[PDB]
């Protein structure tokens, strides 16, 4: 039974909802933030608050520590630069799940690593490229880890009847941030998606 949970990435949007529908699915949920104002004053407040930076190693490990399953949820605050903040940072946190004995981690990419890799919009190659090295890392960890390639991230509410396309694009191209961060808890309570990728969408319109 997975019953602690840290998660990376709590304060973007996707992140903020995952860590309310966690703390009222009854988790111990545990963040890393570089800010403890960029959470919520009031309603859900997370169970253990870690201040750092993910690219700090003993910051990662000591949010880790204790955990049963790592939701990850890295992006690059809307820049389109090349960087390694995600891989890196993904890094770090397989460096802490090994040495701590965690074994499931739920990690959202992007659809574009199910895409042919020369229609991947040249604008969007250097934050794909992160992508593909985030999802290397974590695939050759040997740990459980189920990825998740969601589509267009829209402001759609919660519905809980999106469609779930294993190893494979899907027929809607949008995934409402509610229904991503439902998903992404539903993959701590069962092992079916361990190994695969997942692509979450729905028909919202
Ligand atoms: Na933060």
């Amino acid at each position: 039974a997975v019953k602690k949970i840290a998660i990376f990435g709590a304060t973007g949007q996707t992140g903020l909802t995952t860590l309310a529908q966690a703390v009222q699915a009854g988790y111990e949920v545990t963040v890393l933030v570089r800010d403890s104002s960029r959470l919520p004053s009031e309603g859900p407040r997370p169970a253990h608050v870690v201040v750092g930076d993910v690219l700090q190693a003993a910051d990662v490990d000591k949010t880790v520590a204790g955990q049963d399953a790592v939701i990850v949820l890295l992006g690059t605050r809307n820049d389109l630069s090349p960087t390694t903040v995600m891989s890196e940072g993904a890094r770090n946190i397989v460096a802490a799940m090994k040495a701590h004995g965690v074994d499931k981690v739920v990690a959202c990419t992007s659809a574009f690593l199910l895409w042919d890799p020369t229609k991947v919009p040249p604008r969007l190659q250097a934050v794909t490229d992160d992508h593909i090295r985030m999802h290397k890392v974590l695939r050759e960890s040997g740990l459980k880890y189920v990825a998740v390639m969601p589509p267009h991230i829209g402001d759609q509410p919660l519905t809980g009847a999106y469609t779930v396309t294993l190893d494979g694009r899907g027929p809607s191209r949008v995934i409402s941030k509610h229904d991503l961060g439902h998903f992404m808890l539903r993959c701590l309570t069962t092992d079916e998606y361990d190994g695969h990728s997942t692509y979450p969408s729905h028909q919202y319109q």
